[PDB]
């Protein structure tokens, strides 16, 4: 029944996966122990020891430190897949 290898997926918190509503963007609270790049600014998003609360988009598939939202940075842009 299993004859299709994935591409290294990631199953975040299933208990309570909320969604950060924003300008055409619905980010999701999750962590990334692997090298993840933020969509907002141009900095690395990840951590081997203590992974910061990263927000992944449940549409175009992106990531942005929860910090950006908590700080409200204009750098963040609207989702692209939600229009094209
Ligand atoms: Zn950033
Ligand atoms: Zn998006």
């Amino acid at each position: 029944e299993s004859k299709k290898e994935p591409e290294f997926p990631v199953e975040p918190v299933g208990e309570k996966s909320n969604y950060i509503c924003h300008k055409g963007h619905e980010f999701i609270p999750t962590l990334y122990h692997f090298p993840t790049n933020c969509e907002a600014c141009m900095k690395p998003l990840w951590h081997m020891f203590k992974p910061p609360p990263a927000l992944e988009c449940r549409r175009c598939h992106i990531k942005c430190h929860k910090d950006h939202m908590d700080k409200k940075e204009e750098i963040i842009a609207p989702c692209k897949v939600y229009y094209d």
